[PDB]
């Protein structure tokens, strides 16, 4: 009842190990819940290439996930993407929103990710995702989310500028501090939900966090809101921008987090 599809192939990736962290977090569900990931794409190196040059070159990955994502958002089953960057979802936010128009976006990130050709500073696609699927700019694969449904989870130190977009576009914003489980599900009301977490929304992992108040988001907290929504409502989840080596003790560990903050949707789902 769960369908795993990972992407493998480079869509705009700037940092080394996100093709690998997303291997290894296909890994562990796979183990976990008994699942066979549907692999797409062929790695390549990252690079610093601006949007317009990396877009064109990571079209073949980004159709292919989209084929794959549209049959299971069609099927019975809980969507599981597990994507090296944020912007493999210029691909699966558009199929979500056709499939689902009163779906709510959960887009769970430290960043809005939400720049434009104009208002980018560093040309990376993956500034540019949800602005993309809510049809800002044209990325070639579709748009049609309305931002009205489209909700950022955890986003902080927002550039002016973007968060101006952000506002005029309709987009709520939840900070970390108000992210408790109640308020993403006050922003959701009666709609299905889709969910996309790029990592960097969690507070960098200290030990001692017990006298501070954190920047980011908890892990706890995410583990919160995937408590929160109901099976029944849950179209789909993706897991982005892991940046650890294959191999490494840090994935290891990593991923353990990981399945700890996904287990009570995909418990669910599973049973
Ligand atoms: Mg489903
Ligand atoms: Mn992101
Ligand atoms: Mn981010």
């Amino acid at each position: 009842m769960i369908d795993l599809i990972v992407s493998q192939g480079r869509v705009a990736d700037r940092a080394a190990w996100m093709i690998e962290g997303a291997a290894r977090t296909a890994r562990a569900l796979e183990e976990r819940y008994g699942l066979k990931g549907h692999y797409v794409g062929e790695p390549a190196p990252h690079a610093d290439d601006d949007w317009s040059v990396a877009l064109p070159q990571a079209r073949e990955t980004l159709v292919a996930v989209r084929e794959a994502a549209t049959e299971s958002i069609k099927g019975d089953n809980l969507t599981v993407l597990v994507n090296n960057t944020c912007s493999v979802s210029l691909a699966t936010l558009p199929v979500v929103a056709r499939e689902h128009p009163d779906a709510v976006v959960l887009y769970i990130d430290g960043h809005g990710d939400f720049n434009t050709p104009e208002t980018t500073d560093t040309g990376y696609l993956g500034g540019m995702v949800l602005s993309g699927a809510c049809g800002l700019w044209d990325s070639g694969h579709g748009a049609g989310l309305r931002p009205e449904q489209a909700v950022l989870v955890g986003s902080r130190d927002i550039d002016e500028g973007e968060r101006e977009l952000i506002r005029k576009a309709g987009v709520r914003v939840i900070p970390p501090g108000e992210a408790t489980a109640q308020a993403v599900l006050d922003a959701v009301k009666d709609a299905p939900v889709w969910i996309h977490i790029d990592w960097d929304v969690l507070e960098p992992g200290s030990i001692p966090a017990d006298y501070t108040v954190p920047d980011g988001m908890l892990p706890a907290q995410i583990r919160a809101v995937f408590e929160a929504i109901p099976a029944e409502r849950l179209i789909g989840v993706e897991l982005a921008e892991l940046n650890a080596p294959a191999d490494s003790e840090r994935a290891e560990q990593a991923v353990a987090v990981i399945l700890d903050m996904v287990a009570p949707a995909f418990d669910a789902a599973a049973a």
